[PDB]
């Protein structure tokens, strides 16, 4: 999985009727897609290259001081109730999980579940 | 998406935490992942094969029998599953429809 993994991955999550953003090592988003926008409420334009800690409370911002190394390891988690923030201060409870895929330019990827 | 893209996909499913199958127009699970496996109670070894409407309630939505025919997609929702192990299961399943010559559907079940 490369660069051209990448545009394969970042295609394939267009058309998933999931909320989920794409992010790397550094926590910046790389992709998204149409529901992760509509969560967010933020364009995908706008979306990308954004710290996603951005949508998070300051609680769990602590929570994600370095992906590569959890509160020594990479983060990955299956679904757990957390709270976003949008740029309008809406906060919206959401069911978020972390995935992290290896590489010589590790991925996360987040997928939110709206409740 | 073109074959050669089928093994990326595959791959990445592998990752995620979050259950999800690939399954193709005839609604045979084509790939998924351990934690879908974990989930339907079913070794994932033995999951890909299989026609995913065997893990659907008897008298369900007659329009999960045919995914292609617009096709079969729409987010989240509540459903009743029914494991390998004969419990049932409700979650949030959603589904994505993958347009191409060998159309795909890819399947993601939240467990509440």
């Amino acid at each position: 999985m490369e660069h051209s993994s990448l545009e394969t991955i970042e295609l394939f999550i267009q058309h998933l009727t999931e909320a989920m953003i794409l992010v790397n090592a550094n926590g910046f988003i790389r992709s998204c897609n149409q529901r992760s926008a509509e969560l967010l409420d933020c364009p995908q334009v706008s979306l990308k290259g954004q710290d996603w800690r951005n949508f998070l409370t300051e609680h769990h911002q602590a929570r994600y001081d370095n992906l590569l190394s959890h509160d020594g390891q990479p983060v990955q988690h299956p679904a757990q109730e957390t709270t976003l923030i949008c740029a309008s201060g809406k906060a919206k409870d959401v069911e978020l999980s972390i995935s992290y895929i290896p590489g010589h330019e590790p991925m996360f990827v987040m997928v939110m579940h709206d409740l």
